This record gives C-alpha cells, sequence and structure tokens, in this order.
C-alpha cells in the first residue's frame, strides 16, 4: 500500500528519526516514515516493541488506538504514554 519510498521522512525530533531509521531499515527496508503505511496505522508486527504496546494498553487485541503505533507522531506519544514516569 504505497509502500513506495516516502518523500516525507522528515522527522521533528531525534527520537522520531532514530525510531523510523531502525524500523524502516530492519523491517520496512522501503523508505517510509511519518506518512502512514503498514507500521503506524494498525499493524502490530511480531516484535517485542509491539508486545510492549499491547501490554501498555491492556491488550489492544485488534487496534492499538492511541498507544504507540496508531498515531503519525511518535514524539507526541513518547512524551505522553511512553513517558511512563
Amino acid at each position: 500500500m504505497g509502500v513506495t519510498e516516502a518523500q516525507y521522512v522528515a522527522p521533528t525530533n531525534a527520537v522520531e528519526s532514530k525510531l523510523a531509521e531502525i524500523w524502516e531499515r530492519v523491517l520496512g527496508v522501503s523508505g517510509i516514515g511519518i506518512l502512514d503505511n503498514f507500521f503506524q496505522i494498525g499493524g502490530h508486527s511480531l516484535k517485542a516493541m509491539a508486545v510492549a504496546a499491547q501490554v501498555h494498553r491492556e491488550y489492544q487485541v485488534e487496534l492499538p488506538l492511541k498507544v504507540l503505533f496508531a498515531q503519525p507522531t511518535i514524539k507526541a506519544l513518547a512524551q505522553y504514554v511512553a513517558t511512563r514516569s
């Protein structure tokens, strides 16, 4: 689904740039970022990072609404839900 190299890889914070880099280099290998596709939209992949988002939301089961994946602004959730403390 438009997996094609996204011309919107421009990140706002270093945290978003790093996350997008490691994710689109080990899984995506395409060239996406903050333009939605398969990652930040609903797909909970099969990595530990996903399982964490699942438990951090009390078993999302289906859709991870506002937790880490379902949101084109990782830095936003990073200082909200991911802040933990």
